[PDB]
DNA sequence: CTGCCTCAGGCAC
DNA sequence: GTGCCTGAGGCAG
């Protein structure tokens, strides 16, 4: 079901779409309150760029009035954050979409098999093959435990506030990374670790099949 | 960059409040977009170059390309594989990867993640095992990211001599071309978060010793 | 998908 | 920081 329109602040065209490939992203009031709250505390001018609004006369005043109507208070004098990154420009829907597409290219285009063959060839002495296999297996297990923790993150995103399944200490730390990255961070880290995991799988498989590979 | 080699300058898609100067897009970058594996057409390249959608704007861009010696036919179909990364100019793709690397280094909670994951393995008899698994992971990840750092895929106006053999270099170049340069440095950026966790987990284990 | 005409934001200041 | 006015691209169709 549709997000209640009363909980939607505006809709924002994606910055990274070619040829109208995506519908405008809905920006919830919850998302706006995340941007205005610690740790970023964006001001009217930075939030206007995130929402991709025209810089018109009294644009700041008109945005701060819109925020007052929904109960958010943004002081006119609030300091301009200097620790902004390229990720700060994103609305949460686009940030998550960008992480999903990163996941997609790491799964479908990253050359895990060629990388495995190259790195197996750098450590190809008979006397190191048992150690290399155990190191590859341990790396797979430690990486999976790490991505399994990130997958248990229940940071608020869009209009959802799911019940946390992690203890409040580690959840607040993961939420910090969610808020500075606009939701890109944990999923993009998991996307990259799939490329690593595919390399490790292909590396163990090429060791297993070494005889049939040389024929 | 020699102005003869600059096709056009493009404002960044991900800048807030005029934070970045326009990115130069070279002839060599446009040639990469027009060639396999992407083979962008006038309409997609127009969007990468952030050009107005005008009547016969396709025809103007194709005539601009023909003058600098790139052939883009009128009838070229849209590319088969388009992601959000396809919108990026190479300069902004590389900048975005470096920014991802900066937030992994400065905002990822490596110490809280290490404390939490160590606490899931508190059997006194598995600490030597866990320590070796963490060391093994740090070494395997480092060899992996050292390979990606030896990538000498052409970007912008640069065409450095490859240090890797041609087989592995063509496969890394494939990942460079579909990601417009973001891919390998972004994988490296994310492994920084993993490496800082592994560092903090070994340090916390050694403290408890 | 084409491309007009709104309005985002590049730019001067 | 402000906000005009050029031109990218959202949206109509
Ligand atoms: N990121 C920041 N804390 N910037 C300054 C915010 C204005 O109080």
């Amino acid at each position: 079901g549709v997000v209640n329109p009363n909980e939607v602040f505006c809709s924002v065209p994606g910055r990274l779409s070619l040829l109208s490939s995506t519908s405008k992203y809905k920006v919830t009031v919850a998302e706006v309150q995340r941007r205005l709250s610690p740790p970023e505390c964006l001001n009217a001018s930075l939030l206007g760029g995130v929402l991709r609004r025209a810089k018109s006369k009294n644009g700041g005043r008109s945005l701060r009035e819109k925020l007052d109507k929904i109960g958010l208070n943004l002081p006119a004098g609030r300091r301009k954050a200097a620790n902004v990154t390229l990720l700060t420009s994103l609305v949460e829907g686009e940030a998550v979409h960008l992480a999903r597409d990163f996941g997609y290219v790491c799964e479908t285009e990253f050359p895990a098999k060629a990388v495995a063959e190259f790195l197996n060839r750098q450590h190809s002495d008979p006397n190191e093959q048992v150690t290399r296999k155990n190191m590859l297996l341990a790396t797979k297990q430690i990486c999976k435990e790490f991505t399994d923790l990130l997958a248990q993150d229940r940071s608020p995103l869009g209009n959802s506030r799911p019940n946390p399944i992690l203890e409040p200490g580690i959840q607040s730390c993961l939420t910090h990374f969610n808020l500075i990255s606009h939701g890109f961070g944990s999923p993009a880290v998991c996307a990259a670790v799939t490329a690593l995991q595919n390399y490790l799988t292909e590396a163990l498989k090429a060791m297993d099949k070494m005889y049939l590979s040389n024929n």
